């Protein structure tokens, strides 16, 4: 509406964050953001960007306002009316995004892990779960 | 009792009440009712009435040449581990009434034709007392 959960101590390397949701049938994008505060604006170490509309799945960073280079995954591991279960593993170097039980990008750290306080999901998606272990 | 099917080869029409009951285990995740348009695997589902333990909330669904439309959800969850239940899912020509321990808990709007189901299937975390059809 946007989901929100709140990571005030932060999340070190070794966290999963375990996403479940459907694609709904008419479904152009959605999003999931590992945000650094609670503000507006705030800096992104990770946008994780499926777009059904393109077919493409842009990895992206925003750091003061500015987007870095998108990189993006290998085919898109998501449909419209299929329902989906995604893990985004935190480690030293960046974070594994895992799709389906198959790994699907890796994501090298752009800002600092230590900066992350909040993982926001929006956009055309209906949430069944959002989980941080 | 689950995985438990009741086939209804004649079809339902306005006045048909399907009637669970049963127990949510203590460590029940989530269970389901479906009302399938066959019996093959992957059939259409006019209804897919499903109750999250786990997320509390209670999710309903069609599911059309395989793949799935938009969830409605109702409010809350009135459904608790440990605890038993009684459904009722009654068909009127306009939708399903989905009726939860003696209150109206929400309405599903038909999206596909009523007189295409043709078989429930409830299954998942929970332990059936009975299914019966009205």
């Amino acid at each position: 509406v946007p989901h929100k959960s709140s990571l005030p101590e932060g999340i070190a390397p070794g966290t999963v964050l375990a996403i479940r949701g459907l694609v709904p049938p008419n479904a152009s994008r959605f999003h999931v953001n590992l945000l650094c505060g609670e503000e507006q604006g705030s800096d992104a170490a990770l946008h994780f960007n499926p777009r059904l509309d393109t077919s493409e799945v842009v990895f992206n960073s925003k750091e003061q306002g500015s987007w870095g280079r998108e990189e993006r995954g290998p085919g898109v591991p998501f449909q419209r009316g299929q329902p989906f279960e995604v893990l985004i593993i935190a480690s030293d170097d960046g974070f594994k995004a895992v799709v389906g039980d198959a790994q699907y990008h890796h994501f090298r750290h752009r800002l600092p892990l230590a900066r992350v306080r909040l993982v926001e999901v929006g956009g055309d998606v209906q949430l069944d779960s959002v989980r941080i272990f």
